[PDB]
């Protein structure tokens, strides 16, 4: 598809989106701040090769005005011809990020200069750490043919049958998925379904439920989604405080699927995913740990666990924390904030 033109369809929508946002008053959602009217002229008539354009990239939040971000990429290309209103709200979303950086290459670093967190489980309930990643060679789910879904499924899954020992599991696709499974997954916390209004309005559940599916270690310490948001969707997860074993659970799958299947990556925003709030490292990392000396003072908690871009949020003396930090620092960077943070934050339960 050409850079330029869209056809008369499509402006209107888009004009009638620009409005309906401006007469939104109270409207909060980044698309609102941050999709100026000269932004707004400028990139109005742009498309990706692909043929995606801006009403491809805002009409979630559009529909749906009370979003919090509110714009998706269609496709990789969407990030670069529409940059002049990605790159301010990625930038504001994100933390030590800023226009003119460049996301560094990949590094899950030496695991081995992990220590252990909390072995006698006196703190730390339970630890996870999420990423997401795109398959090279696709668009995302807005352009997504019936056949990419059903190609990019196979692939995965051909990844995934494939993983060994610790990794080994099940695949259970959403396409004639029981109630059985339905349950047992439910149960697990482990399944998801046809997408929110969100995802709806975005285009991203066409062909619903093809090429989607769900996969799962047998100790249920690992888990992927395929084809939900993001093609993958890939979760390592265990009781109690053993940083170390999660992040190098983590690191073995992603590897071990980059050998067979590349993932999109941009030169300045590292790994491509299809909500920009997932992008750079796209690590989601938490750990839910029991503070109850240091919940007499929120204030200091908050501030120690902001020396290493942590963010608390109370769940009772228990805290969800999290990484603030997800682009512009490398993987062993951000989980090892997560270390170092909560490091601190026991060091000081101890001492209270």
């Amino acid at each position: 598809h050409h850079h330029h033109m869209v056809d008369a369809a499509v402006a209107e929508k888009l004009e009638a989106g620009f409005q309906k946002l401006q007469e939104a008053t109270n409207c909060k959602s980044l698309l609102k701040k941050h999709l100026t009217r000269e932004i707004f002229d400028k990139i109005k008539d742009l498309k990706t090769s692909f043929g995606s354009t801006l009403l491809d990239v805002i009409q979630s939040g559009v529909e749906n005005l009370d979003s919090g971000f509110g714009v998706y990429a269609p496709d990789a290309e969407a990030y670069s011809v529409f940059n002049d209103l990605f790159e301010p709200m990625i930038c504001d979303y994100h933390t030590g990020f800023k226009p003119g950086d460049a996301h560094p290459p990949r590094d899950f670093g030496d695991l081995e200069t992990f220590g252990n967190l909390d072995p006698e489980g006196a703190f730390i309930v339970s630890t996870r750490v999420r990423c997401g990643r795109s398959l090279a060679g696709y668009a995302f789910n807005p352009c997504l043919t019936e056949a990419n879904y059903k190609e990019m499924e196979e692939k995965v899954v051909a990844s995934l049958s494939s993983l060994e020992g610790e990794l080994k599991g099940t695949y259970y696709p959403l396409t004639g998925m029981t109630k059985e499974v339905q349950t047992q997954l439910i149960q697990d916390r482990f399944l998801f379904k046809e997408g929110d209004r969100f995802l709806q309005a975005a285009n991203a559940c066409r062909y619903w439920p093809t090429g989607r599916g769900i996969y799962h270690n047998d100790a249920k310490t690992f888990l992927v989604w395929c084809n939900e948001e993001d093609a993958l969707r890939i979760i390592s997860m265990q009781k109690g405080g053993d940083l170390k074993a999660v992040y190098a659970r983590l690191v073995n799958a992603i590897n071990e699927i980059e050998k067979r299947i590349p993932f999109s990556h941009h030169d300045k925003y590292g790994f491509l995913t299809f909500c920009p709030t997932n992008l750079g490292t796209t690590i989601r990392a938490s750990v839910h740990i029991a503070l109850p000396k240091l919940a007499a003072d929120l204030a200091k908690l908050e501030e120690a666990a902001g020396k290493f871009n942590l963010q608390v949020r109370g769940t009772g003396g228990v805290y969800d924390i999290s990484n603030k930090r997800r682009m512009g620092l490398t993987e062993y960077q951000a989980v090892k904030e997560m270390y170092d943070g909560l490091q601190e934050l026991i060091r000081m339960e101890k001492e209270a």
